[PDB]
């Protein structure tokens, strides 16, 4: 990794494009509010800040191989060798950079200021907006934070409304992602960006990212259960269906074990295989180790309520204390094909008006979770508000004519508690006024050292539901 | 890297699953047909095979490692640690498999095998599968190469009827998308994809993943120009976005520059600043280093119509041999904000509607090229198809009675050129009644070796458009 070649390429061509004698960039992070996802998990800069940004990022080696690729690249020498030097001969190659931040895990509305970013140097001020591209991809981990988080809220909702309680809620929302995504670095961040909010994972991946730059008490941060796959069902041949569940439920009797039903027919698989022929291997199981049953195709929605009518009447169903209907302890359901926020939303709710529990059911989403997402979704936005030229301040900002809505920040920003325990940002240095008392962002990165630092725990803790 | 970790969870567990006695487990990749993309540009394997795959993937401390995680995230020790010590002690740790696949490049119809995976060592049964993760997540570069090229079909089509040439076809669609993807390794990843079909990037991390695994002839597979963002424009304050264009211009005296125009209104800047205050400093350009104006905000189309009429009555426009009129060669549009496959082909319809030529206007694209993606787009899929039990092959599949799309292929696969040249998946070993061409895969991996490399020169070959 050479963070000379870590950003847009018309940024190499930036050093000669601000106020002559301009000593000082001041640029902060948004997600820009859209005059529905009205607050977002702050969660993934502390990743960066180690991976990329810390100790020596520069050296001799690293300056003259962007040099010979930018030389090519553009045609032209345009690449500002001596400032790179600079950095090399003065820090030791760490970045005269200085970073405040919002604590990881906290849950902020729409259009406040997360972090912000400035030279310490008055030499780099170039270098402010040269780290906009890698910081910017903190929209990452925070979308899949955030849309894991109003999953949950929706599971938590139906979940309480058709059971009393949320137990197992953290379970509920199983991350099948890691072959959607769109490679090895992505699919260890997004899984670390779910296991914010859940604790069921099959993307391995981000066990090992959140253990180096997070940490928790507990040995893993997430955890599995055995399951089938298509090929360890079809692999026994199209009419010996029945010996695969048999062989796959009696190899894990004594754990959970969630098996694929759908390869041939999910209905038939329901009625008929589990529901009669296996039927005695089913009711033995213990609570702590039910089968799991998988339909994986047709409409989401229709799918699953068709199975449960089926195992309604195969196996002894329950009424519980809300007069929701439950399978046995031994059995349950996992719908992983199709699922987003939209489609959960709608198979809880189709779950409720047929009066199925929730705690009959898990989901397992995979693009839907850990793909399908933009830094468009919650407008991840990073911008130059405050620069010093000629040794005066200046407040500056974007206000396109056509879009108000990337309107950007104006001068020095800081991060408040209102008066009835919300969040404001102010802009133009007004935090200096102490009307609103202290500012909630932290210096977490200066002059090529983490300053500030939070485990996974604190973070699990900050990003809690109400 | 640990490829005992690289796995789906539940992946860990069907070693003790699949029927016994089996001695072989075969699986292949297709972009499954759904009964529109209806070709796709087959590429980035080459890369996984390289960066995951070869050589030594498993010693004695990654077993190890592998063993204490799976003990606690399963609360259970059902790790297959007998089966990936065969592979150490027997083969030094290489990977007893066999990969197949179409040339990288190649441009085959939806519902085609392009890559075919089988365990060579029959204690390794288990193996073939273990690797769909890592295999399936080669989606991505096909995807992003395949929409790229369909975009280059489409800038092609409306540059070729406004025209009547494709001069600078391949600089059309710059890649914006570094900031908007969802890490580092997938920038690069994607950045090379848009590089197979196009010429333009500001996506650096494509350049070194270019050279490292597939290498080019010439120097760097992409190029950028100097341009402006809003931090360089604002700084100069509100009141002086005049003087914050004429440094830049002037700074960039001698080669292309493209110069964000939107900070405070977009039509004032284009009418006012560039086509009165600076008009002076633009005349006098070459052809070679043309100002490139930026709008970046509001509706795609309406700002890029209402962008040309401003400057047509600003500057002295031609009328070209097909009846399309045409900025001065000093002066380009780049529309760099909300481009995707549906608005491209949106304002290149609306341009032609307005009699303005495709060679007025440059696109830039980032979240739309390489980030609004996913495995479902072109139904990127992994399937066993053949498996041996007890020394008898059978042909396997799934045919679920909801969903007939997914119903997958079924026993050996071959690919062949048909009598009139389109492409056909044989199955069933149907290939060995070699009543069609040659098998169109090449073993590309064997037990741990890269058998046959591509070069990135190949691969932009095989994905040009007919015409
Ligand atoms: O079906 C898959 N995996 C799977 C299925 C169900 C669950 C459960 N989730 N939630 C729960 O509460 C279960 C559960 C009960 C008791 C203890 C559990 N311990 C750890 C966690 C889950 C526990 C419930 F059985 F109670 F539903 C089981 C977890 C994973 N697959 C993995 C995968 C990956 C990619 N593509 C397809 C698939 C298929
Ligand atoms: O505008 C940006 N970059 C840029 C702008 C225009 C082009 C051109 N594309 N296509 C061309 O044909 C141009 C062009 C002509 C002559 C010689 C060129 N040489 C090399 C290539 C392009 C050449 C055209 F001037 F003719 F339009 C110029 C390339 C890059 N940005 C970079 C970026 C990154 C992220 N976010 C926002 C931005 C803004």
């Amino acid at each position: 990794f050479n963070i000379l070649l870590a950003t847009d390429s018309y940024k190499v061509t930036h050093y000669k494009q601000y106020p002559p004698n301009t000593s000082k960039v001041y640029s902060y992070f948004e997600c820009r509010e859209k005059k529905k996802y009205e607050e977002t998990v702050f969660y993934g800069l502390q990743y960066i800040l180690n991976k990329y940004l810390k100790g020596k990022v520069v050296t001799k080696e690293k300056i003259q191989e962007a040099k010979d690729v930018y030389k090519e690249h553009f045609q032209d020498d345009v690449f500002n060798e001596k400032g790179w030097n600079y950095i090399l001969e003065k820090y030791d190659g760490h970045l005269p950079i200085e970073i405040k931040a919002v604590p990881e895990g906290f849950v902020i509305p729409r259009g406040n200021v997360l972090f912000t970013v400035e030279n310490t140097d008055p030499e780099c001020y170039w270098l402010t907006n040269w780290i906009e591209t890698i910081l910017v991809q903190s929209w990452y981990p925070i979308t899949v934070a955030t849309n894991s988080r109003e999953q949950k809220k929706i599971l938590a909702k139906y979940l309480l409304e058709t059971s009393g309680n949320l137990d197992g809620l953290e379970y509920k929302l199983h991350d099948f992602g890691y072959r959607g995504v769109s490679s090895q670095e992505t699919a260890g961040i997004g899984a670390s960006a779910h296991l914010v909010n859940f604790k069921g994972t099959d993307t391995v991946a981000g066990l090992a990212l959140i253990k180096k730059y997070y940490g928790t008490k507990d040995p893993v941060p997430g955890y599995s259960v055995p399951a089938a796959e298509h090929s360890t069902i079809t692999a026994w041949g199209k009419d010996h269906e029945k010996d695969a569940f048999e062989h796959i439920v009696t190899q894990f009797s004594s754990v959970p074990v969630s098996v694929v039903s759908d390869s041939y027919d999910i209905y038939n698989a329901c009625e008929k295989i589990w529901g009669e022929d296996l039927r005695h291997l089913i009711v033995s199981r213990s609570t702590q180790a039910p089968l799991i049953i998988r339909p994986d195709s047709g409409n989401p929605l229709d799918t699953v309520l068709k199975v449960l009518e089926i195992l309604g009447k195969k196996f002894p169903v329950t009424e519980n204390s809300k007069g929701y209907k439950l399978l046995p302890p031994y059995l349950r359901v996992i719908q992983g094909d199709g699922v987003d926020i939209n489609t959960l939303q709608e198979i809880v709710e189709g779950m409720k008006q047929k009066m199925w529990s929730i705690e009959n059911i898990a989901f397992g989403s995979g693009g839907g979770l850990l793909q399908k997402l933009t830094r468009d979704l919650l407008n991840c936005s990073f911008k130059c508000s405050y620069v010093v030229t000629n040794g005066l301040g200046i407040n500056v900002f974007k206000d396109p004519v056509a879009d108000p809505n990337k309107r950007s920040k104006k001068g020095r920003l800081s991060l408040h508690r209102t008066p009835a325990g919300n969040f404001v940002t102010l802009e133009e240095g007004k935090g200096d006024l102490e009307e609103y008392g202290q500012d909630l962002l932290h210096t977490v990165f200066k002059n090529g050292k983490v300053t500030k630092s939070y485990s996974f725990d604190e973070i699990r803790k900050n990003a809690q539901l109400n």
